[PDB]
């Protein structure tokens, strides 16, 4: 594999990794991020070397997706005795 095709799998990766990281920590806080999990963003963002316009950009696309609200909404995670 050329460099440039590895580093394009990984770069996905890497930007795939925030996205799902986003998404799911909305699932639990309903947007409104604890400070572990702001943290957790916040070293996930220098690990992956992400320009914060295009992390607040998946931040700001997670709160407002529709999975995302309608799971925080329904407090299924809060209740994991009953589905697990």
């Amino acid at each position: 594999v050329p460099a440039f095709e590895l580093y394009k799998a990984a770069r996905e990766e890497e930007l795939c990794s925030y996205r799902s990281l986003c998404r799911v920590l909305c699932m639990h806080s309903g947007g409104k991020l604890t400070k572990q999990q702001r943290r957790i963003l916040e070293d996930m963002r220098e690990e992956l070397c992400l320009p914060t316009e295009r992390a607040e950009a998946e931040l700001a696309a997670a709160r407002e997706d529709v999975l995302v609200t309608s799971v925080a909404a329904s407090g299924v995670l809060k209740r994991r005795q009953d589905l697990e």
